[PDB]
């Protein structure tokens, strides 16, 4: 019974830590975790956008098995049901204190929230004893922190509501106020205005309530510690939600400038401070050494993802998804593929493994650890051993997932079907809509330039066989393409 903490960014891309030999970042804090600890060169979230990736660290199960599992707006319902086995109910009921800070994103409610009175089903309801968190995405409405269901700072003469249908008659917008706005958006990102900030839906009221985007670090951190310091005693499993980097990037003053590619290098040199604000304080609560952290990603990279933050103009040589093809919202490889370090001081040994590993896995596996008796019909598979660097082997295939299309990985082979559609969003990503079944040797052709299908058609089939039998029920071979908000 060592505490776990979970921490997972937000869009952080394979290349954006300096863990695997990156030269145009540094994030040591990141970096220490990898070097003392297990570094993985194949670790896996199950989608290339948030809900659904966080969806299946929470529940063990395949996101794309539960239809509301998409990006998800501030007001949506909580989409895990409140009877439904969850990894925190897992560990709170093998004896640990459980706490949820920072980013949710899996929903609040039954699809008529009240922000002015506890907000259930919420965090609380699927096994979180404490939380602190932003409902959606720093970029959503409502812009405040909700702590156990309450948002704070909430004021009956002053009620907060909620629309992603329309404005509220009299309030400002981007459109009708754009002289409020100290960052520009380029695309969507034009509705309420927040903290010269303009944010996807339209807020009304809590002006006490509204967060400041460049104090959001400190004041999860804040949060963190206090947990920490409240539960020092006692085992606890930490889910820690960093928003960086995620739009909008507006960092705290004294990380601007830290780097030379605008708020975006910025807000990540910010996450890795968050960090090693976290490790220097579990070391001054004498915790390392019996604390077990999984450092993560929720989905792959992208450079402008709504506002005119630099983000493209100032990247220079830096590759965001360090060498895959495409990032956030794609079927090829940098959608799903990121940075994944576990980290025990003086209880696992450094290594760096290969092994196939997802974040859907760590429900069974943590399971393992705690001596949890688990229910049947997790896709979450116990790879303990694997996390903890002791086996070098773990998967031998993995559904990968990039809003509702389907792909696969097997050994050293990625199998995508063809779907209709872009070829890429408005943020550059390429998607990873082909027009024909292809097969990729990620062993020699780790970037995916060439689909060699038409040399090994006998590994195709069996592929599709093996991708059909895993999907069937679920898969799609049409997928309306969602636009970005
Ligand atoms: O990391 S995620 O929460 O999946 O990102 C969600 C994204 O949704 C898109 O509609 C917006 O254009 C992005 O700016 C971003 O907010
Ligand atoms: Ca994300």
């Amino acid at each position: 019974k060592p505490n776990v903490i979970v921490i997972l960014a937000d869009d952080l891309g394979f290349g954006d830590v300096s863990a695997y030999g990156s030269t145009t970042i540094h994030t040591p804090n990141i970096d220490s975790l990898a070097r003392g600890g297990v570094c993985f060169t194949n670790g896996y979230a199950t989608s290339a956008t948030s809900t659904p990736s966080r969806y299946a660290l929470m529940t063990g199960m395949y996101p794309w098995k539960n239809k509301d599992a998409k990006i998800l707006p501030g007001d949506a319902p909580l989409i895990i049901n409140e009877s439904q086995y969850t990894l925190p109910k897992m560990m709170r009921e093998c004896g640990y204190v459980t706490g949820a800070i920072g980013k949710w994103h899996l929903g609040m409610g039954n699809g008529n929230v009240n922000w002015n009175e506890t907000v259930k089903p919420g965090a609380k309801e699927i096994g979180f004893d404490y939380s602190c968190l932003i409902a959606a995405t720093n970029d959503r409405v409502p812009t405040v922190y909700v702590e156990n269901g309450d948002v704070v700072g909430r004021d009956p003469s002053d009620p907060i509501e909620v629309s992603y249908e329309q404005n509220f008659e009299g309030e400002p917008t981007a459109i009708s106020n754009p002289e409020m706005l100290k960052m520009q958006w380029a695309h969507g990102h034009n509705n309420s205005i927040v903290n010269g900030i303009p944010r996807i839906g339209y807020m009304k009221g809590g002006k006490k309530a509204r967060w400041k985007d460049e104090d959001m670090a400190d004041y999860f951190v804040d949060k963190v510690k206090n947990f920490i310091t409240e539960h020092r005693d006692s085992s606890f499993f930490l889910y820690y939600g960093l928003h960086e980097p995620h739009v909008p990037r507006a960092p705290h003053q004294r990380f601007v400038g830290k780097t030379t590619m605008g708020p975006r290098g910025d807000a990540i040199v910010e996450a890795d401070w968050c960090v090693g604000e976290l490790l220097t304080y579990l070391k001054k609560e004498g915790l390392l050494e019996k604390t077990l952290i999984i450092f993560s990603s929720d989905n792959g990279p992208v450079l402008n993802d709504g506002y005119k933050d630099g983000a493209p103009e100032l990247a220079g040589k830096h590759a965001p998804a360090g060498g895959l093809r495409g990032g956030k919202y794609s079927l090829f490889d940098g959608g799903t593929h990121i940075p994944l370090f576990v980290y025990w001081k003086g209880k696992i040994q450094p290594v760096k493994s290969d092994a196939l590993v997802c974040q859907m896995d760590l429900l069974a596996s943590l399971g393992s650890m705690v001596g949890a008796t688990l229910p049947d019909g997790l896709d979450s598979r116990n790879y303990l051993n694997a996390f903890m660097g002791t086996e070098l082997k773990a998967r031998e295939n993995l559904i990968i997932e990039a809003q509702g299309r389907l792909g696969y990985r097997s050994g050293d082979w990625i199998m995508m079907p063809p779907y209709k559609g872009s070829q890429r969003n408005l943020t550059g990503n390429e998607l990873g809509n082909l027009d024909e079944f292809s097969l990729f040797d990620v062993k020699s052709d780790k970037g995916q330039k060439s689909n060699v299908a038409g040399r090994h058609p006998e590994l195709l089939e069996r592929l599709k066989q093996e991708f059909f039998v895993q999907t069937d029920g679920f898969y799609r071979s049409e997928v309306e393409e969602e636009p970005l908000k």
